[PDB]
């Protein structure tokens, strides 16, 4: 347990900012009871599959002010997981973008070139950016804030079983909608029901909540 805590608090930025004080920062950030203790609710939280983007701080120094300055956003589906038919993957990403296009002045268009603003990639372990995935479960995906090159891109851990219904695996639609939020410039939310909360929860309800819309509206 203390080894899991050490790795979680390190990976997601709490240890850098700071086990008590770092656990307090995590409990505040995740809206858990703020005991300062490695207790059952905190351990359950740490064992919950979630987004690979850090909570406090950032992957790295990025370029620019971290939002898009044009409105026709392009995305490239660089490769495909074998877990779902191509057309089902295409439609999952299209629906995830449709969530954000309704609440922003942005449009999203699928392109077939590396030139895209948002390059979407499936990969496993170390997949080319120095931020390796971790095998099945754990972190499910990550993305990078708007800007040039890797910025704006969205990566999905193909050691996960990608699905869409209730049942085994993880909803590619829900995780993509979350990661696309980062690709548009959002940080994680501390509201457990919000789309931009970092933990994965399956739902058949509408993914966007007030906090997500408030955040994207603030930017655009
Ligand atoms: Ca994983
Ligand atoms: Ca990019
Ligand atoms: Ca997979
Ligand atoms: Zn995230
Ligand atoms: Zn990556």
């Amino acid at each position: 347990d203390r080894q899991l805590a050490e790795e979680y608090l390190y990976r997601y930025g709490y240890t850098r900012v700071a086990l008590g004080p770092a656990l307090l920062l995590l409990q505040k950030q995740l809206s858990l009871p703020e005991t300062g203790e490695l207790d059952s609710a905190t351990l359950k939280a740490m064992r919950t599959p979630r987004c690979g983007v850090p909570d406090l701080g950032r992957f790295q120094t990025f370029e620019g002010d971290l939002k898009w300055h044009h409105h026709n956003i392009t995305y490239w589906i660089q490769n495909y997981s074998e877990d779902l038919p191509r057309a089902v993957i295409d439609d999952a990403f299209a629906r995830a973008f449709a969530l954000w296009s309704a609440v922003t002045p942005l449009t999203f268009t699928r392109v077939y070139s590396r030139d895209a603003d948002i390059v979407i990639q499936f990969g496993v372990a170390e997949h080319g950016d120095g931020y390796p995935f971790d095998g099945k479960d754990g972190l499910l995906a990550h993305a990078f804030p708007p800007g040039p090159g890797i910025q704006g891109d969205a990566h999905f851990d193909d050691d996960e079983l990608w699905s869409l219904g209730k049942g085994q695996g993880y909803s590619l639609f829900l995780v993509a909608a979350h990661e696309f939020g980062h690709a548009l410039g959002l940080d994680h939310s501390s509201v457990p029901e919000a789309l931009m909360y970092p933990m994965y929860r399956f739902t058949e309800g509408p993914p966007l909540h007030k906090d997500d819309v408030n955040g994207i509206r603030h930017l655009y």
